[PDB]
């Protein structure tokens, strides 16, 4: 499935920013406006297993070019909420279901 990070508009926002999965789907965001983005679960809203440095940019971590992408596949069952740390105040977050 294929997110992109900034809308057409220019919207600070995932598009889309909730769907589901299923175990090993590939997930590729993708800048498109508005970037630098990056994409960051929030660890205390993923299966509390799960390593959040596996699937994961750090804060830090950028992507900078238009097209550049993030690509994720997530294996354990569950929601997960991420974010684009520049941008979660302006409502650049997402949350993603694996079923
Ligand atoms: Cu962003």
């Amino acid at each position: 499935i294929d997110v992109l990070l900034g809308a057409d508009d220019g919207s600070l926002a995932f598009v889309p920013s909730e769907f589901s999965i299923s175990p090993g789907e590939k997930i590729v965001f993708k800048n498109n406006a508005g970037f630098p983005h990056n994409i960051v679960f929030d660890e205390d809203s993923i299966p509390s297993g799960v390593d959040a440095s596996k699937i994961s940019m750090s804060e830090e971590d950028l992507l900078n070019a238009k097209g550049e992408t993030f690509e994720v596949a997530l294996s354990n069952k569950g929601e997960y909420s991420f974010y684009c740390s520049p941008h979660q105040g302006a409502g650049m977050v997402g949350k993603v279901t694996v079923n």
